[PDB]
């Protein structure tokens, strides 16, 4: 197992800065394997008391190996910073692709939902924590891949998001934001959400004002646009119900047939 060091990379542009630290394209000097690396103040992490949290989250990222998540090779401190070397996605985010193409194709769409499904049943599995997943959390490998990533519940990545405020808030399932429990079943939830919001451009229960969204999302309230498919409509309105224990499992998700048919990835 290697220690590695400040020293051993070739730092580059930034991807990202934040009260908590700065996150920069670089390569390892002498490999010259292109990677991130996000470094993070240990005083902002202290004051925020969150060390003891993020330790145990890089623990675990460390740890997990999937073609859909965003892998973290290893990481290392100096006195003043925490460093965590990072799988580069060189596509960017399905965020800013969103913003590019208005809305996805049919193809797409469902290729995306696999990737994201088959994501999920890992984390399912090895019971990751996670925060919720929305658009600016998917970064696309050279393939076009998704990976997840920024989904640690310690620090929010400092990411101009720009639209409204926050924009959490349309992601969030029925049973969260009534201040009930909720289980796995959420991430059923916000498949649904992104599904929608891939296919018309906006996210289901978007309003004017949050005081609109959260009557829209308690009552399940959405509309499908008229090019809105029906196998699509089926999927997204299985998905979203306001009872969790009504959403389907991740497999019937992978195996619903407008993902087989429309899936570039079986
Ligand atoms: O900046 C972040 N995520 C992020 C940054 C930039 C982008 N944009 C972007 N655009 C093009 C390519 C690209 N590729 C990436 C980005 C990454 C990781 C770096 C950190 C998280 C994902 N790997 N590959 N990213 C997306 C997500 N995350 C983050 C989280 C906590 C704290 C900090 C900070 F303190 F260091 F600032 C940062
Ligand atoms: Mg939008």
């Amino acid at each position: 197992k290697r220690q590695w060091a400040l020293e051993d990379f070739e730092i580059g542009r930034p991807l990202g800065k934040g009260k908590f630290g700065n996150v920069y394209l670089a390569r390892e000097k002498q490999s010259k394997f292109i990677l991130a690396l996000k470094v993070l103040f240990k005083a902002q992490l202290e004051k925020a008391g969150v060390e003891h949290q993020l330790r145990r989250e890089v623990e675990i990222q460390s740890h997990l190996r999937h073609p859909n998540i965003l892998r973290l090779y290893g990481y290392f401190h100096d006195a003043t910073r925490v460093y965590l070397i990072l799988e580069y996605a060189p596509l960017g985010t399905v965020y800013r692709e969103l913003q590019k193409l208005s809305k996805f194709d049919e193809q797409r769409t469902a290729t995306y939902i696999t990737e994201l499904a088959n994501a999920l049943s890992y984390c399912h599995s090895k019971r990751v924590i996670h925060r919720d997943i929305k658009p600016e959390n998917l970064l696309l490998g050279s393939a076009g891949e998704l990976k997840i990533a920024d989904f640690g519940w310690s620090v929010h990545a400092p990411s101009s998001r720009r639209d409204t405020l926050c924009g959490t808030l349309d992601y969030l399932p029925p049973e969260m934001i009534e201040g009930r429990m909720h289980d796995e079943k959420v991430d059923l939830w916000s498949l649904g959400v992104l599904c929608y919001e891939f296919l018309v451009g906006k996210p289901p229960f978007e309003a004017n004002t949050y005081q609109e969204t959260y009557k829209r999302i308690s009552r399940v309230e959405f509309t499908f646009p008229d090019f809105v498919t029906e196998g699509a409509r089926d999927l997204i309105s299985r998905l979203l119900k306001h009872n969790p224990s009504q959403r389907p499992m991740l497999r019937e998700v992978l195996e619903h047939p407008w993902i087989t048919a429309n899936s570039s990835k079986p």
